């Protein structure tokens, strides 16, 4: 069956893609956090 | 009647595509909806 | 008169064959809703 | 009438994923406001 | 006229369907709407 | 003239059944529209 | 002409929901502004 | 030429059509445009 | 050559009702277009 | 040249209607920021 | 060769009328990003 | 029997040809998918 | 033996035409791309 | 067998424009983030 | 090869047009940029 191969290989595509971007959006958002807290306690501590 | 066996055979390989087409979608919508959550309740805690 | 019998088989023949086209278009349809359906309230529960 | 039975059994699934879609609304809803509502009245308490 | 008798079964037939749709439509859209104000006045009332 | 008399019926069966597939186009497009506007003005309403 | 009294029909059915929407809206917006004024007079009054 | 008059009317006929949508796109608009306006100045108002 | 000045005719035929074609397609198009606008400009203006 | 003619037609109308929309936004602009400009210079005066 | 003429012909044609697209896209897009801005700046400047 | 054979033969060259097909097909949708969920994935990501 | 000669005719003719339709095509594409790109740069600019 | 060659070659073609995409693509969206990151960085940052 | 020609003068005007984005961007961030400090250090310093 021609089919069954093939969605196979399109599943096995998109499941290392999902991979990728779960380390893209740990570095964006590690920034983003890493700025909002330095901002917070730096007028805290003052 | 060839007609009867003809239509039976088409509606069992639809039936299987449309398995394989339920594992595809929650892999995909799996990642999607992860990704908002990481997201909003990061920012909500921080 | 041999014409009327000849229509007459021909008749049951179509609509056997319109029943087996029911039965598939309700089993194809019934996926597409169910994917659309799916993906959109995930959407909105999240 | 192959329609009637079909929109029936559509309608039914459609019913069924709206009680799971409430499902989760409420618990993602709980834990948002549940957070928000810690945060304001541990400023007021100190 | 078998033109005249046929047109009118038709129309019988998309009347009933029209009638079924609407029933699917309402139900669909009170949970949409259903959410949407659920999340929106729980945020006002916090 | 066995043609003239012959276009004329034709012309006017012609006649009847456009008169019959405007009954019906109106009945369907009612349909659409009014389904589209409710989903539509739902949505701004909320 | 069968166009002239369609368009007629649609746009009656539309003027109707135009209606419906008004009610609505004045329901929601009612109460977002109520609760938005008694948050705010409160806390001035105390 | 029969081709020459048959042309005219059919623009005739479109040309009136014209007319009947600009009539119902006017109501439509002016209603999501109204509903929009409400909802801004009344949160600015308050 | 009784071929030559029959494809001359029409040559011509054809040549009229192009002008006749073009005269429509221009009104038609205008008012699809025109309702296009109206209603881009109309949300970005309020 | 019937595109040459069609097209300068379409180009004036947009035109025009450019025009129209850009009255309007100076009307509606120009409330929201008076009435911003009136909350916050009221309130420093006080 | 009547064809080699004949396309030369058409692709002079399509030429010109891409010429004429591109003089109102850049007037439509001229008034959509300026009326984007007056908003935009007038916010921030108050 | 010459038809005997002459079916067999017709019906083994179509067997291959499909062969064919389902490489090519599997080919085209892959990447057709590849760009979708590349486009998709990077603007959750970021 | 005509039959050659005139197939390779035929053939050179054909090969002639395509090269032809390649040139057009890449003009046409080159302006719907660009008209593409054009919108979307300018509004993420902006 | 004359079909076998031909769809090798079709195949051939086919790979070779897939590659010419993904490189197009990874330009436009490489500028589309590009812009979107420097206006959210730019934000926070300051 | 006539694909690949074509593909290569997509890629390079695509290359120019964002090109002159990036130009704009930074002009308008600029701006935003500016009076958002210019409001935040005359207040912190007054």
């Amino acid at each position: 069956d021609p089919a069954k191969a093939a969605f196979d290989s399109l599943q096995a595509s998109a499941t290392e893609m999902i991979g990728y971007a779960w380390a893209m959006v740990v570095v964006i958002v590690g920034a983003t956090i890493g700025i909002k807290l330095f901002k917070k306690f730096t007028s805290k501590a003052s």
